[PDB]
């Protein structure tokens, strides 16, 4: 089973599942001399119901909260999105250390860790699995962290960790400020890529906010004491969880700011 480990990490995962080289694969690194300013870009509209917020998970690969997504109380619009876009998870990514853990990285730097938002097109597919395995399915907002003041909605996370440390296990998680970990410039970057984990599937609209929010060296290493196995499997531990850059293929980077 598929991993961030030696023999079942990155690089072994087109054994597996070959749209791995494909020709709109993510993350990748934003050139910012070759990003293209497009004034036909949208300012984000963005609102979460914090009530929408249902569970916490460890997958085993990163915690998983779970929102409710039968209504459009928690919807992402604007953008370069066509349509409504319904709120489904958040999910993180870091590395085994505290200054190279974000999934895309910026002219050469990667940020401590990499926040993903992930929405599904329900103006269009009848449910999140469906959009999936469509070009415009999926639109998963990425934000970066950077080690700073602790934020109280990674506390809210974190403070969850020790009761989902082995792979299955979930607790309820609700009353969730979302909105409280997006930066307050809300400029972005945006190019069509895929999933960043098996199945790698090519739907995504990504959406990567340039500033980054704040997170603590003690929240951060919380994460890495969520293990990769089962209970009563010897324990693996998830101390990295982030995909490298993968090539561009031609795709055009857009900024919504210049
Ligand atoms: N970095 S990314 O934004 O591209 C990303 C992740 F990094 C990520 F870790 C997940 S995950 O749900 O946290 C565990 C691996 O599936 C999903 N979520 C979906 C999922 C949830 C539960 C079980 C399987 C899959 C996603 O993996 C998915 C949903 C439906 C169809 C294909 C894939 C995801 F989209
Ligand atoms: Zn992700």
């Amino acid at each position: 089973s598929w991993g961030y480990r030696e023999h079942n990490g990155p690089i072994h995962w087109k054994e597996f599942f070959p749209i791995a080289d494909g020709d709109q694969q993510s993350p990748i690194e934003i050139k910012t001399k070759e990003v293209k300013y497009d004034s036909s870009l949208r300012p984000l509209s963005i609102k979460y119901d914090p009530s929408s917020a249902k569970i916490i998970s460890n997958s085993g690969h990163s915690f998983n909260v779970d929102f409710d997504d039968t209504e459009n109380k928690s919807v992402l619009r604007g953008g370069p999105l066509t349509g409504s876009y319904r709120l489904r998870q958040v999910h993180l990514h870091w590395g085994s250390a505290d200054d190279h853990g974000s999934e895309h990285i910026v002219d050469g730097v990667s940020y401590a860790a990499e926040l993903h938002v992930v929405h599904w097109n329900s103006d269009k597919y009848p449910s999140f699995v469906e959009a999936a395995h469509e070009p415009d399915g999926l639109a998963v907002l990425g934000v970066f962290l950077q080690i700073g003041e602790p934020n109280s909605q990674l506390q809210k996370i974190t403070d969850t960790l020790d009761s989902i440390k082995e792979k299955g296990k979930q607790t309820r998680f609700t009353n969730f400020d979302l909105l409280s970990l997006l930066p307050p410039s809300w400029d972005y970057w945006t190019y069509p890529g895929s999933l960043t984990v098996p199945p790698l599937l090519e739907s995504v609209t990504w959406i990567v906010l340039k500033q980054p929010i704040n997170i603590s060296s003690q929240q951060l290493a919380k994460f890495r004491s969520l293990l990769c196995t089962a209970e009563g499997e010897a324990a693996a531990f998830l101390v990295s969880n982030h995909r490298p850059p993968q090539p561009l293929k031609g795709r055009k980077v857009r900024a919504s700011f210049h």
